């Protein structure tokens, strides 16, 4: 009852499980293409979320596996590592210093739970895509943030599964609490959302409080979920924060995905869509756009919300643009 070298190996990249700028493709290799289980499991596990919760270990994992069972390993972006990747970088915001001990254990578990379930099932093609073709998903969720509504449904059926209830041992008041709140995160990661959110956190950091020290002063739901909201979202949108040998991979793989989607776009005699067309991009100057008109403004917010503490992020997202420039 000790660790195969595999396990092994995959235990000690686990280490960085706190740090930005994990080796999360290693570890999808490393785990059998495990990786939101592994990294959900270890942070569950960092955290006492077990405990706290009253989580059944056995349950926990039959979820996760379930859970990343139904991200779409024929997606090259949108996939079980992405999830994963959201998931720990979520972790690694929750920890910042400016938000020591501000959340409780419930938006802790909410605001991790959502970016684990938060592109469940996603078919590699967007919002647009989805209504353009009269998708059955789109005719659903009559239009309107069609994919992260069906995430969310996707991420809380599958409590469903045979010894996947992971809340089984809450209160319907936590419950109640936490679904909300995982709703409420999860339909602020379409990109639809993006200025608004932004408008609102900008406001936030002007009429900033803090208190003790240090600490951010949060005293109302609106803020307090506002906060996760964007802190999840960054998380979806940090690729370009990662070191480039991690971020060349994500780009790597979403042109795939969109110029794939594009390939569908002609296949279907559809109109291209903004950065999805082969023999027709420029991939670095959509990157740096990506960067300057969306990723660089949310992550200047946030840094100056959470000031010092998101200093090296924004360094590193400012090297690789301008890396990207190059070309
Ligand atoms: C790592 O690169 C990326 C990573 C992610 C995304 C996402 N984009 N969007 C929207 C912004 C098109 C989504 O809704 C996706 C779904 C959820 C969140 C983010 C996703 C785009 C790129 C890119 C790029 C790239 O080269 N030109 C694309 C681009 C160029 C100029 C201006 C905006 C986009
Ligand atoms: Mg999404
Ligand atoms: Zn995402």
């Amino acid at each position: 009852g000790v660790k195969t070298e595999q396990e092994d190996v995959l235990a000690k990249e686990l280490e960085d499980v706190n740090k930005w700028g994990l080796h999360v493709f290693r570890i999808a290799e490393l785990s059998g293409n495990r990786p939101l289980t592994v990294i959900m499991h270890t942070i569950f596990q960092e955290r006492d979320l077990l405990k706290t919760f009253k989580i059944p270990v056995d349950t926990l994992i039959t979820y996760l596996m379930t859970l990343e069972d139904h991200y779409h390993a024929d997606v090259a972006y949108h996939n079980n590592i992405h999830a994963a990747d959201v998931v720990q970088s979520t972790h690694v915001l929750l920890s910042t210093p400016a938000l020591e001990a501000v959340f409780t254990d419930l938006e802790i578990l909410a605001a991790i739970f959502a970016s684990a379930i938060h592109d469940v099932d996603h078919p590699g093609v967007s919002n647009q895509f989805l209504i353009n073709t009269n998708s059955e998903l789109a005719l659903m969720y009559n239009d309107s943030s069609v994919l992260e509504n069906h995430h969310l449904a996707v991420g809380f059926k599958l409590l469903q599964e045979e010894n996947c209830d992971i809340f089984q041992n809450l209160t319907k008041k936590q419950r109640q609490s936490l679904r909300k709140m995982v709703i409420d995160i999860v339909l602020a990661t379409d990109m639809s959302k993006h200025m608004n959110l932004l408008a609102d956190l900008k406001t936030m950091v002007e009429t900033k409080k803090v208190t003790s020290s240090g600490v951010l002063l949060l005293d109302n739901y609106s803020d307090r979920i506002q906060v996760l909201q964007n802190m999840v979202h960054c998380a979806d949108l940090s690729n370009p924060t990662k070191p480039l040998q991690l971020y060349r991979q994500w780009t790597d793989r979403i042109m795939e995905e969109f110029f794939r989607q594009g390939d569908r776009e002609r296949e279907r005699g559809m109109e291209i869509s903004p950065m999805c067309d082969k023999h027709n991009a420029s991939v670095e100057k959509s990157q740096v756009g990506f960067i300057d008109y969306i990723v660089h403004p949310l992550w200047e917010t946030w840094a100056d919300l959470v000031h010092p503490d998101a200093q090296d992020i924004l360094d590193t997202l400012e090297d690789n643009r301008e890396w990207y420039q190059s070309t």
